[PDB]
C-alpha cells in the first residue's frame, strides 16, 4: 500500500503547520501507519511533532499526538473524553539529537493496529515500545477531530505543545504495516549496535561496554548481557563478546565469555511501571563488569569479570568474607555442604573436595567449570526460568538438568555469598573463551574482594606486565601480572573517599608512566600517577572543567597514537554534567612533558546536554578512527531503567572531535 498523504521540508520555529486541507479527509478506516523523518538538534521541553485534534470549545481532552521531550524521550496521546480514554504510551531516551555537530535524522515509524488492538513505535530501527489494549481508540476515530497539525497540537483553537525542529518527511497509511515492512524503511542512523535485543544472547538488556584494540586489527567488546532487565546483580547477567575486523563497520554474532546455566536465557519484557519495575531475579548466579586486555607474550586476550554467586549483588555481599581459607599459605574456596550450617568444606588440589572437621577427602570433586562431581560422575541441577503471568516475577523450575555448580542456589555444595573476580583466556581472538577461574584473595581471608574496574585492562608498551584495575573501600587496588596473568600480586593506593564506586581506568602517558583516571563521590574525576609501571601511585587529584553527578559514572580513557596541535594525546569519555548521566564527551587532552600535566583543550560533545550518556568505551581502531561504545541513556535514573537498545556504537574521526 502507498501513502494516503506525503509532505516534507516543513520547518518547525516554534509555529503550527495546518495540515488539515491535505489530511483529514484522507484518513479512512480504524488502523494507521505514520512513518516520519524528523530533525530536532534544539528542542523545546515538551513538544508535539504531529497532531490530530478536536479544536472546538470544550473538547480540549480529545487529540491524538506524537511528541518528544528535550530529554529524548518520545511518545504519544491518544484522548476521548467522550469514550473517557486517556492513553499515553511513552519510553525515554529514544532518540539522537546531533552527530558530528549535524541534526541527526530520526526515523520515526508509529503503528495503530485496530485488528490486533495494539499500539507500535519504532524510532532509527528501534522498536521503544508496544502496548496493546482492550479497548482499541483508532486515531483520527476521535469524536469530533477537525484539525491535522505538524509542531503543535492545536486545542481549543490554541498552539499547545509548540515544537523547534524540522520533519523532512511525513508519510500516513491507513494500514497498520508489518514489523517487515517496518524493516525495509530506510534510516539515516549515526550510530550501530553491536549487541541487540534478540540476538544470540536472548538477552533484551545489555549494560556495561568496553572495546579493545587488538594487535591483528581486530577490535574486541564486552558487555552484561542483562536478562532481569537492567539491573546489577543480583540477577541474571552473562559477559558477552563480539568482534570487528573491518575497524567497526560490521561485528560478529555474539559469544559468552562467561555464562552460568542455572537460569535459562530469556528475553524478557521487564516490566516498567512503578509497582513492578523493582522487580529482579533473586535466585540466579551472575557475572558483572567485565574488562579486556591483550598480553603481547602468549598473544592471548584476557578477560576478568565479577563473579556473584546465586542471589548475590554488592548490597547483601558478605564484606568480611573473602570466600576462601588460608591453609599455611595457599588459598582454597570454602564450601558449605546441603544442610550443615557452617562452611565445613574446602576445594583443595585437583579440585578434590575436602572436610574440614575431619580432615578427610570427600568423594567428591569440582570441575574446572566449577560443576560438582561424584566419583567423577557429574551432578545436576533443575533450571528456573522466569515469568510474569502471575502479575508478579515467578521464579519456577523448568524441567531442564543442567550441570550442578557451586555458584548455584540448588546445589549440593555452595560457595560464600560474596563477590569473587574470575578470568578467562581466549587463544582465537574472541573466536571462543576458555573455562573460567576464580582469582584469589589479595587483602586477606576475612576480605570480601575487590570490584573490577569496567573497560580495559592495561598492557604496558615496554615490557610483558599486565595490570587490572579494581577497587574496594579506601583504595584501588591494581592487579599486576608479569606472566600472561599466570599469577597476580596486588598494587595497593590509598584513595581519601570510603565506600565510592570508584571505577578506574588507565593510560600509559610514556614508558613506566600510568595516569589512572576515576570515578569519585565529589562531582569531580580524579586522577593518580606512578612512574614505575604500578609498583606506587602518587596521591589523588582532581580534574576541572568536568563535572559529575555526586555519585559519579564511570570514565573511559585512552592514549592516543598519534600526536594532536604537536603533543602527546589522552581522551577521556565521560557524561559532562552534575545533574544525571547526560551531556556525554570526549575530552582531548594534551600532555605538558615538562611535568606530564594535561589540558584539557577540545570537548567534543557526542550529542544534546540533555540527552542521556553513561557508561562507555572508547578505542582507537587500526585506522586511527575513534570508536566509542555507550549506553545512550541516563542508567541511574529510576525513570529510565528497562530499555532495550540503547547501548550504542560511533565511528569518530579526531579532526570531528577538534
Ligand atoms: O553506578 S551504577 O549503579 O550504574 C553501576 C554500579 N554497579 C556496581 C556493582 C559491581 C559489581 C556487582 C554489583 F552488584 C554492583
Amino acid at each position: 500500500i502507498s501513502p494516503i498523504f506525503q509532505g516534507g521540508s516543513y520547518q518547525l520555529n516554534n509555529k503550527s503547520i495546518d495540515i488539515s486541507s491535505l489530511l483529514l479527509d484522507k484518513l479512512s478506516g480504524e488502523s494507521q501507519t505514520v512513518v516520519m523523518k524528523f530533525k530536532a538538534d534544539k528542542p523545546n521541553s515538551l513538544q508535539a511533532l504531529f497532531g490530530l485534534s478536536n479544536s472546538k470549545a470544550g473538547f480540549k481532552n480529545n487529540y491524538f499526538s506524537i511528541f518528544m521531550r528535550d530529554s529524548g524521550e518520545i511518545g504519544v496521546e491518544i484522548r476521548d473524553a467522550q469514550k473517557g480514554i486517556n492513553y499515553l504510551f511513552s519510553r525515554p531516551a529514544s532518540l539522537w539529537g546531533k552527530h558530528k555537530g549535524q541534526a541527526v535524522e530520526n526515523t520515526l515509524v508509529f503503528v495503530s493496529d485496530s485488528k490486533d488492538k495494539t499500539y507500535t513505535m519504532y524510532v532509527n530501527g528501534i522498536e521503544v515500545f508496544s502496548e496493546t489494549v482492550d479497548t482499541f481508540l483508532p486515531i483520527s476515530n476521535i469524536n469530533g477531530i477537525d484539525k491535522a497539525t505538524l509542531g503543535a497540537v492545536n486545542r481549543e483553537g490554541k498552539e499547545h505543545y509548540l515544537a523547534k525542529g524540522s520533519i523532512d518527511e511525513i508519510s500516513l497509511f491507513n494500514k497498520a504495516i508489518s514489523d517487515q515492512e517496518v524493516s525495509t524503511i530506510p534510516l539515516s542512523n549515526p550510530f550501530q549496535l553491536i549487541f541487540q535485543s534478540g540476538d544470540s544472547t536472548q538477552a533484551n538488556y545489555f549494560r556495561i561496554p568496553t572495546l579493545y584494540t587488538l594487535s591483528s586489527g581486530r577490535v574486541l567488546s564486552s558487555i552484561d548481557a542483562r536478562y532481569g532487565g537492567t539491573h546489577d546483580s543480583k540477577s541474571k547477567i552473562n559477559i558477552a563478546t563480539s568482534y570487528s575486523d573491518d575497524n567497526g563497520k560490521t561485528w560478529s554474532e555474539p559469544i559468552f565469555a562467561m555464562k552460568f546455566n542455572d537460569y535459562e536465557e530469556q528475553l524478557v519484557y521487564w516490566p516498567r511501571d512503578n509497582k513492578l519495575k523493582n522487580s529482579q531475579i533473586s535466585g540466579s548466579a551472575s557475572f558483572i563488569d567485565s574488562s579486556i586486555v591483550e598480553d603481547k607474550k602468549s598473544g592471548k586476550t584476557i578477560l576478568l569479570a565479577d563473579v556473584m554467586p546465586a542471589g548475590i549483588g554488592n548490597n547483601n555481599a558478605n564484606k568480611a568474607d573473602s570466600g576462601f581459607k588460608e591453609i599455611n599459605g595457599h588459598y582454597y574456596l570454602k564450601l558449605k555442604k546441603n544442610g550443615d550450617n557452617d562452611f565445613r568444606y574446602t576445594v583443595r588440589e585437583n579440585g578434590v573436595v575436602y572436610n574440614e572437621t575431619t580432615n578427610k577427602p570427600t568423594n567428591y570433586t569440582i570441575n574446572d567449570k566449577y560443576e560438582v562431581l561424584e566419583g567423577g560422575k557429574s551432578l545436576t541441577v533443575e533450571q528456573y526460568s522466569v515469568d510474569f503471568d502471575s502479575g508478579s516475577l515467578r521464579e519456577r523450575h523448568n524441567g531442564k538438568q543442567v550441570p550442578m555448580n557451586v555458584f548455584y542456589k540448588d546445589s549440593l555444595f555452595k560457595v560464600t555469598p560474596t563477590n569473587y573476580i574470575a578470568m578467562t583466556t581466549s587463544q582465537n581472538r574472541g573466536e571462543s573463551w576458555e573455562q573460567f577461574k576464580l582469582l584469589p584473595p589479595f587483602l586477606g581471608e576475612k576480605h570480601n574482594g575487590t570490584y573490577l574496574c569496567p573497560g580495559q585492562g592495561l598492557a604496558l608498551k615496554s615490557s610483558n606486565r599486565l595490570i587490572f584495575a579494581t577497587y574496594t573501600s579506601g583504595e584501588l587496588t591494581y592487579l599486576i601480572s608479569d606472566d600472561s596473568g599466570q599469577t597476580w600480586k596486588k598494587s595497593s593506593a590509598s584513595i581519601p573517599f570510603k565506600n565510592a564506586t570508584a571505577e578506574a581506568q588507565m593510560v600509559e602517558l610514556r614508558d613506566g608512566v600510568i595516569r589512572t583516571f576515576f570515578r569519585t563521590t565529589t562531582g569531580k574525576i580524579a586522577y593518580m600517577t606512578s612512574r614505575d609501571s604500578g609498583e606506587t601511585w602518587s596521591k589523588v587529584s582532581y580534574i576541572d572543567g568536568i563535572q559529575q553527578t555526586s555519585y559519579g559514572t564511570q570514565v573511559s580513557a585512552i592514549k592516543y597514537s598519534q600526536l594532536i596541535d604537536g603533543k602527546e594525546a589522552v581522551i577521556l569519555s565521560t557524561p559532562n554534567s552534575r545533574s544525571g548521566r547526560k551531556g556525554g564527551q570526549l575530552v582531548v587532552g594534551l600532555v605538558n612533558k615538562e611535568d606530564d600535566s594535561i589540558d584539557w583543550k577540545y570537548h567534543y560533545d557526542i550529542d544534546l546536554p540533555s540527552y542521556g550518556y553513561a557508561y562507555s568505551a572508547i578505542t582507537e581502531l587500526p585506522n586511527h578512527h575513534i570508536g566509542v561504545l555507550f549506553e545512550k541513556y541516563d542508567s541511574w535514573s529510576r525513570n529510565e531503567l528497562h530499555l532495550s537498545n540503547v547501548v550504542q556504537y560511533i565511528d569518530l574521526e579526531i579532526n570531528d572531535l577538534t
